[PDB]
């Protein structure tokens, strides 16, 4: 219940950072833990494929042909590189709509070479550029497919924002008083839940991709959350971009599992089925959620990196792609290493 | 204790930091505190006035004609802007040296505004540009003063750093054993100890300073550390620079104290006598000293900001300069605010 994760300088203790953690089976039951595995947390970016599943579930949604690479960026926090801008622009004309019509705003990226290229241009970023771009455009077709204003997908009292706030309540097995809800940075509304139902969310979205693999009669709920999980996975570059964490552990791991940043610090990972998974003593897909307590992002990569590694998921060879989030570089500006991050925590099974 | 800074989101909990504070008088008496008080902390940059005291001591460096502005820039944590960038290169001049003498490295600005300038321009930082370049030159200039080699003066068996070692535990009333140390951002070793001594180092900063006000004789090294704690008051800009929390606050504040940012979010004051320091209890100045333990900068100068007001120290007219510091703006990319910050920590006597 107390677990940390430190970095040093010269092994003196520098930072500490409080874990949270829960790994969940695909019924949602808790399975191992770190800190306290039901903290109520703002899911942020990482409720994202939740909110794709009550756009794809929208009436008339389907006519607009949005393939898998469209649906991988509604479930996106990407770089804003100039293919995510591109693929924003091309699912804006699926639905006949422009830029003037989003309703979140532009921000520096989320990715130090693209922001450098930008302050290189004096590149003023612009609502088609928001990493929530694509959330944007699956609001603003959700809300046309049915004939709603479209002035208004944002605010909480339209008919968008009602089909969201019922389908994350209902992929958590949560009654809606049990959610909670502020405004995201791309102002939209933002769900808190129980960290443990972050986990439940991706395990049922894993266990979906297992049971369309199978050739399971399937839900539709369940064959669009097994469609979501395909196309993260197929798409990881358009969920995160070039060098980030989302896109480089989707590619490792190649189909395996499919992951996801929330801001401030959370994570979520959906694991098919497999012998790792076997071994951890489930029979199906499983579910991590993590949130690093003070919000710390590098420290947030480290942990999950160090976290698959004791949950024995992938073999060392795919999880050396990960090496420079797993132990982030301590180099000062002479090149000499100063310091290291470690991780005394233990996981336990619950 | 269970001292926390908190961030909510429409009054959802967000992000929480633990807080660590020790407020002392001038002898190191503990008078509040937040969390634990006594946490072995690296100072980092909060450092800075106890390596430019070993620097002042070398015999041989008051020759070379450093004025307060490049006291101030020893003491510095600066953003490296043209103005000081071209003071190090200055105070170099007066040392008979070359940056290729310097054995510390460039790194991004700690300023955004000019970290956008160097982008805009495709600058590539040098030593000089360093936050620690007033620094690395004192070291240097001491170095030459001492006659031994330069080569080497930033090692930790070169004089200079023996002298800092234990310039910094006499500062801190320690044993050599109780003061340990790693490397720095710029190459140098850096101290860590109980962060109350931190605290107790501002504490005898501003004694010092209070002391020389008031003619009173003193010890060379009182008077040294009166001279820091004036080149720091009147060249803040020194210290960090434009928009700057530490030049904020001590243009603010006008003599009345020192402050300086530490990395990793540590942060230390000096306090020189006054009715504030009267009304918490002690008859002589005082010192304050924090550390946000996850290390986030942000909540550490919205902390700082709320421990000067909790414990009266200052005005809110005098405090109101650092507003956007106290309570950080939570405004998303549409201009709404999403939340805040609050401080659930209680300070105990
Ligand atoms: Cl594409
Ligand atoms: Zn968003
Ligand atoms: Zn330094």
């Amino acid at each position: 219940s107390e677990d940390f994760v430190v970095t040093d300088r010269g092994g003196i203790v520098e930072n500490s950072h409080r874990v949270h953690a829960a790994v969940v089976d695909a019924k949602g039951r808790l399975l191992y833990a770190l800190g306290n595995p039901t903290r109520m947390t703002l899911a942020r970016s990482a409720a994202k494929p939740a909110q794709a599943l009550a756009i794809l579930e929208t009436e008339g949604v389907a006519g607009y042909g949005f393939d898998d690479a469209d649906i991988a960026l509604m479930c996106a926090s990407h770089s804003s590189e100039d293919r995510h801008i591109a693929r924003t622009r091309a699912m804006l004309s699926k639905i006949k709509a422009e830029e003037a019509d989003l309703r979140c705003g532009g921000h520096p990226s989320l990715s130090e070479m693209v922001n450098r290229s930008w302050i290189k241009q004096d590149f003023i970023p612009t609502a088609v550029c928001s990493n929530c771009s694509g959330k944007a455009v699956g609001m603003l077709a959700g809300a046309r497919a049915i004939g709603a204003g479209t002035d208004g997908y944002h605010l909480p009292d339209h008919p968008m924002q009602g089909r969201v706030k019922r389908t994350v309540a209902e992929l958590c097995d949560l009654d809606a008083g049990d959610v909670e809800w502020g405004t995201d940075g791309c102002n939209l509304p933002t769900p808190a839940f129980p960290l443990d139902r972050l986990g439940r969310i991706y395990a049922k979205l894993a266990s979906a991709a297992d049971g369309s693999d199978a050739g399971e009669g399937q839900s539709t709920r369940c064959a669009a959350l097994a469609h979501i999980f395909r196309a993260m996975a197929r798409h990881p570059e358009m969920v995160a971009g070039e060098g980030r964490y989302c896109t480089m552990l989707m590619r490792a791991f190649d189909g395996a599992l499919v992951g996801k940043l929330g801001a401030d610090a959370s994570y979520a990972i959906g694991v098919r089925a497999s012998d790792a998974t076997r071994q951890l003593g489930t029979d199906g897909a499983l579910g991590i959620s993590v949130k690093i307590e003070d919000g710390n992002l590098e420290m947030l990569y480290a942990v999950v990196t160090e976290l698959l590694e004791r949950l024995g998921i992938g073999s060392p060879d795919v999880r050396s792609q990960l090496a420079s989030f797993h132990h982030p570089q301590r180099v000062n500006t002479m090149g000499v290493t100063t310091g290291g991050v470690s991780f005394p925590f233990k996981l336990r099974g619950s």
